């Protein structure tokens, strides 16, 4: 059910979909073409079922990530931008919707980690990861602590661990190196080491999550953190006067957070391939396109450069865009659940003590290749169902040979 | 213990064993060495496990798919023909034989997919796929359809797919890269889509088998089939006026039908490696040899070049040499069972339209690695098995260790 | 936990290590540093464990195969001995303590496989291994068998195979190669060949396992074996006149014996590395060092140039260092656990006729490929077990929650 000469598009309760409709009236307007906008509870678990069938939105809007699934089964279509288009937004963002050297999705807007500081308590935010043991004990002397934040989780924990050499998948040619992997190298051991001192010096607790950090912070108990801007409606509520800016340098080295990006794809089995192209690069990712859904629902930091620098007066999106810039773009890959599997271990037996930051880092090249082949024997079992399964409409007790 | 001093050879029961008999007959004439011929059941099972013994029989007759897995294993030896005998035979069939580089067999006949149509209902046949479903809608005036071919197994519809560019596994400098899949690029999805489209145009069924296909032709149902030599004698025994040629182009580019070639391999536990290749060189691969064999039972297309051209008189076997020169030769690969395994799933799910095109191609790789991984995990329990027996019957319950 | 200050060592209890703390009571008085030597039962099995969590000894000492998997878990630090001092050992014992192109540990000791005679059935020793049929027909007229060793382990028969050209992995520039396996090919093939052809022209028997061939040497019923320095001990006490020499050569190549080499490594959580480093290579690698530990229990052949030359006057220790140079090292990879499982089938299936010699090669690679996979399931689900165990004690209800 694609229906020809219309078009259908997919987007996330929690974005702006009534201002995206708007944009959809506004090319009606001009080709007489109309553009229904649905957002179905768990679309991104949706689309890959109905997609393959042939079925589905022409357009999808989701992080880029889950889109490399989607082009592995070849349910995105290779989209067509020029030169030209392609200067419209920023260089960087373009590497995130790439899969085996085809562009499959149009970037629509960049969100990353950034460093998030209470005003009141420090007006003048640390430039460097290393001046903060310095100033917590200037501010357990006031009853407060310098920095907490989430350390279960690795998303959270890789800004620093990167900062100086650390890389899940080597980026080159167009394609990510699965035989290349950078948790072991020695600028990933500098990260970890210098978290785990942080740890046992008593500047940070081993047990920090995301409830307890955010909790904290607004609050008021502790003085930084670090978190994404989808925490910030809750700094909001708690009428701290909050700050946030670039991320602390590590060895003189900027911190490596993952961009996340929120892209628009062309489903492969749409019959209107053109008229979404017209639809995503001349009505919606232009000024008036974006604008109407940054109103309904912020979009956060832009792919779009023109658009980019008029959000960019809000400092808040600045810093958003500055540590994105300086992050590394989430690998699309599927190796990827190998590698989060892989690192939290690490990091949690890092930090508890159970292994040395040497040996933590070492077995997570071993942990990864284990994930690896439970997932390639996971998919080894369901196609030997599926293979069984057709072999009950052929021959049975319906037509044998 | 393959007894020195003569030659015993395998070679299939529906093959001319009798007439290869005479040739061993002639050989015995000629150099007083005699030769025994023997037609053992599933021959091809039987060999591996005879021959690692040392055992079986000096030269063995089989299709060279299943000569990779025996030179995998070792069982057949390095063949040494000079320059001047490769000549002899088509440089195409030579690949087939080759397995590491080494030579391990002799190229002795040809098999390939060819169109067959019905003279009557069409005396001139299309030489492009593109032509095809405007022929269909012209017959179906006259309640008859254009083509029925097996759509269930791959290697029938592989011409198609591989037509534009669709490949196995790339081959160069007489080696198989396993690393190079071509199910997935713009070549094999052009000849699949244009399939599916045939099949939603009501051209085609989808659940067309081998069977239906075979009773619609001899009935004289469609106008046109795809199939192989081994079912000319069904043909021949409904009396329907029938003619074998090459098979249609695919946006210009020709159809590249699988080449399985009947090859002759020398046992390497066997003593008589020079007896083996002087029979086969001088003996058999002439006009003579083939002869013998062909009156027997045809061979079909055959490797050498002179025997070759006489029975291209044939428009038939012309036509099945024809396309297997267009064609690609099987590859003789493990990996194979892979292939054949995901790409049966893809066309199935794409004619049924349970997938589309590009998805269905898509999940090929996916599905791949699932044999790959299967495979792996069914060798490597069987010889965790035979490791076992090792450590009782050696070391257990009458002794310690030893 | 590694205290620091001081120094503590662990070595196995077969070795001399009431010598070893004798060079360190000489370290102790001028440096003023105490030394601990330490021998716990299964040391190989504990120090993986303890070293992990930041435990163990500064220095390790064991044959260096085994510390191949102690780099890969990052148990052992990286050592930096100066182009001087590393031309005081033997220039391919270096090639054994070399683990990702980083040296890992310091080359103590050098063990390997020998051909040990009767002198009063033989003075003068078969130079090659074509003779040794030959020599077999006369010593059968006197009631005596020419040679039988061990053929039950790949271990004994692999010189013989290696010779012409077999070999496990390519050793390059930087490590091993896991892909150019030399078991296949012809040289290997014609090794192994030779040794089929003794056993069925009985000349040697393929059940001869270790035990029957010690007893028949010690009785004197055998005028030659194959055995490592090991053995000497009980050949002494049986009172037979015996002489060790080098190897025999197979078609005019010398005998490829594996190479076992012990080795010290310092402990990467150790905070002794400095003191490591100069107990080491000034105090225990020197002639007054080695001597010490050899006058408790004998070194057999030795890494260091200078001490070796003055062993070598025992004929023995001699042909043990001849045949190591003329041999190939042990590889450190943990691939070597898949290469022993499938020659020893190999051999085993090629002795008792069960295959023929190319049959029984071919099937190597994939008996071989069968227990890399094998490996690679436990290592998984070691994963899975230690995965759903950390995360229960870490995040649960009862008890907590
Ligand atoms: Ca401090
Ligand atoms: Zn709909
Ligand atoms: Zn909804
Ligand atoms: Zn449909
Ligand atoms: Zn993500
Ligand atoms: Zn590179
Ligand atoms: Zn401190
Ligand atoms: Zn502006
Ligand atoms: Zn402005
Ligand atoms: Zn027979
Ligand atoms: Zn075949
Ligand atoms: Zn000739
Ligand atoms: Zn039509
Ligand atoms: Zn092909
Ligand atoms: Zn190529
Ligand atoms: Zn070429
Ligand atoms: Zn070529
Ligand atoms: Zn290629
Ligand atoms: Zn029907
Ligand atoms: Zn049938
Ligand atoms: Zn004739
Ligand atoms: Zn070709
Ligand atoms: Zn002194
Ligand atoms: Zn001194
Ligand atoms: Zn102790
Ligand atoms: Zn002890
Ligand atoms: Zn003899
Ligand atoms: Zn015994
Ligand atoms: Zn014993
Ligand atoms: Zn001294
Ligand atoms: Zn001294
Ligand atoms: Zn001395
Ligand atoms: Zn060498
Ligand atoms: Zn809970
Ligand atoms: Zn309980």
């Amino acid at each position: 059910k694609i229906e020809e000469g219309k078009l259908v598009i997919w987007i996330n309760g929690d974005k702006g979909y009534n201002g995206l409709a708007e944009v959809g009236k506004k090319f009606e307007k001009d080709t007489g073409i109309k553009v229904t906008v649905e957002h179905p509870d768990k679309l991104e678990e949706k689309f890959p079922q109905v997609a393959a069938t042939g079925d589905g939105p022409d357009i999808i809007f989701w992080a880029h990530d889950r889109f490399g699934g989607y082009a592995q089964s070849g349910l995105l279509a290779e989209i067509t931008p020029d030169k030209a288009f392609q200067d419209k937004l920023y260089p960087f963002t373009w590497d995130a919707v790439r899969y085996n050297g085809k562009l499959i999705a149009y970037p629509i807007a960049v969100e990353a980690l950034s460093l998030i500081y209470n005003k009141d308590l420090l007006p003048n935010p640390p430039k460097t990861w290393e001046e903060i043991p310095a100033l917590d004990k200037e501010l357990k002397a006031k009853g407060k602590s310098a920095l907490m934040f989430n350390l279960q989780e690795p998303y959270f924990t890789w800004p620093l661990i990167a900062a100086d050499g650390g890389y899940a998948f080597k980026y080159e040619n167009g394609k990510y190196d699965i035989k290349d992997v950078g948790v072991d190298n020695a600028g990933a051991k500098a990260g970890l080491t210098f978290l785990v001192d942080l740890i046992k010096n008593k500047h940070m607790n081993a047990d920090t999550d995301y409830s307890i950090a955010e909790a904290a912070f607004n609050k008021g108990e502790t003085a930084m953190t670090i978190n994404g801007p989808w925490a910030w409606s809750n700094i909001d509520t708690s009428k701290v006067n909050y700050g946030v800016t670039v991320l602390p340098t590590f060895k003189g080295q900027p911190s490596k957070p993952f961009v996340g990006v929120l892209s628009a794809g062309i489903n492969a089995a749409s019959p209107n391939k053109e008229l979404a192209k017209e639809f995503l690069e001349n009505y919606l990712l232009t000024d008036e396109g974006l604008e109407a859904v940054n109103k309904d629902k912020p979009l956060g930091a832009v792919a779009l450069k023109s658009y980019e620098e008029e959000l960019a007066k809000d400092p808040r999106i600045a810093a958003t865009m500055e540590n994105a810039q300086k992050g590394e773009i989430m690998p699309n890959i599927p190796q990827m659940s190998a590698f989060w599997y892989a690192v939290r271990t690490a990091v949690i037996n890092a930090a508890s003590g159970r292994q040395t930051v040497d040996a933590a880092l070492a077995a997570a090249q071993t942990n990864a290749a284990a994930m690896a082949t439970l997932e390639k024997l996971m998919k080894a079992f369901e196609s030997l169902k599926s293979f069984q399964q057709q072999q009950q409409q052929q021959h049975q007790h319906q037509h044998q040979q």
